[PDB]
């Protein structure tokens, strides 16, 4: 279908912009990245840093993932991110999201060879 690494890039990377522009940023990106195609994905984070900088997190601070696995890594520094959260009124297929732009550390799960990000765990 799509490799685990390519799925993570499509769902979470937005290196083209340095930050969310408007309050309509999530509504647009969630659709263009096809995250509202069968349902409205409730939460989704987009990272505004280069792909190389995001893949480097895999060799930074090892921490437990929310599920208890230990292949999660936190960035040593803060990164520009956009948190997208479904609104209380939102109803598929008319998905509506609330956009929050912020600078935070990210936590990702990595796997493979090369060892790259395959899952977005959280923003701290
Ligand atoms: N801060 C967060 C928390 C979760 N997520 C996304 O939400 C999805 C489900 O998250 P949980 O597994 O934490 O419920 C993850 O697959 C990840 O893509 C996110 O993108 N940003």
């Amino acid at each position: 279908k799509e490799t685990a690494a390519a799925k993570f890039e499509r769902q979470h990377m937005d290196s083209s912009t340095s930050a969310a522009s408007s309050s309509n940023y999530c509504n647009q990106m969630m659709k263009s990245r096809n995250l509202t195609k069968d349902r409205c994905k409730p939460v989704n984070t987009f990272v505004h840093e280069s792909l190389a900088d995001v893949q480097a997190v895999c060799s930074q601070k090892n921490v437990a993932c929310k599920n208890g696995q230990t292949n999660c890594y936190q960035s040593y520094s803060t990164m520009s991110i956009t948190d997208c959260r479904e609104t209380g009124s939102s109803k598929y297929p008319n998905c509506a999201y609330k956009t929050t732009q912020a600078n935070k550390h990210i936590i990702v799960a990595c796997e493979g060879n090369p060892y790259v990000p395959v899952h977005f765990d959280a923003s701290v």
